[PDB]
């Protein structure tokens, strides 16, 4: 698709046989979703954004759908006001900015 | 151009009659810059995202050049780590995303 940016660019997401909301975010490095239970071990990350710095939970080569386009990839866990996909996976799906 | 994102989507910018690098970031409502002068009145506002919310000073009516695009909007100004250039000016020079 094309995405206009009148509006938030918000997406449906499926991560854990669950629908989620998030945001495509070419401003965040990595992918950040609000406190769920995801599978496997866990390591530690922190993270920064325009009010300071916050403690995740990283989780590698976790299975997520974005908008309908499969990726496989790392999944930060964590006090993220948004649920928010950035680079990391943007890339995965062809995304690119134009104009 | 089309802006592939392996990397930040960094831009060079002119604004205040002075070139900063800025980021292309479609997670962000407005535009924030680091310190600098603007000309005009002013009022505070509150920004958040990852790690909480900064007192910025809300700037109306600001012409930037972003790759060679004018555009005209309210760029806010305080202590963002980095220059974001947000959805408000990122419509005027017709920015999507695409996948
Ligand atoms: C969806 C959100 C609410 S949460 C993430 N977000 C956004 O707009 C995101 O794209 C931000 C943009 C940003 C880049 C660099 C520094 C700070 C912030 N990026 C992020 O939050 C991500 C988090 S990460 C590492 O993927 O997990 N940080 C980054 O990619 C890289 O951050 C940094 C890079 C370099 C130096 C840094 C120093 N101190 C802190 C962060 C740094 C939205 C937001 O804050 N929006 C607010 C915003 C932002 C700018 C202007 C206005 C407003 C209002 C809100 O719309």
């Amino acid at each position: 698709p094309q995405i206009t940016l009148w509006k938030r660019p918000l997406v449906t997401i499926k991560i854990g046989g669950q629908l989620k909301e998030a945001l495509l975010d070419t401003g965040a490095d990595d992918t950040v979703i609000e406190e769920m239970s995801l599978p496997g071990r866990w390591k530690p990350k922190m993270i920064g954004g325009i009010g300071g710095f916050i403690k995740v939970r990283q989780y590698d080569q976790i299975i997520i759908e974005i908008c309908g386009h499969k990726a496989i990839g790392t999944v930060l866990v964590g006090p993220t006001p948004v649920n928010i996909i950035g680079r990391n996976l943007l890339t995965q799906i062809g995304c690119t900015l134009n104009f």
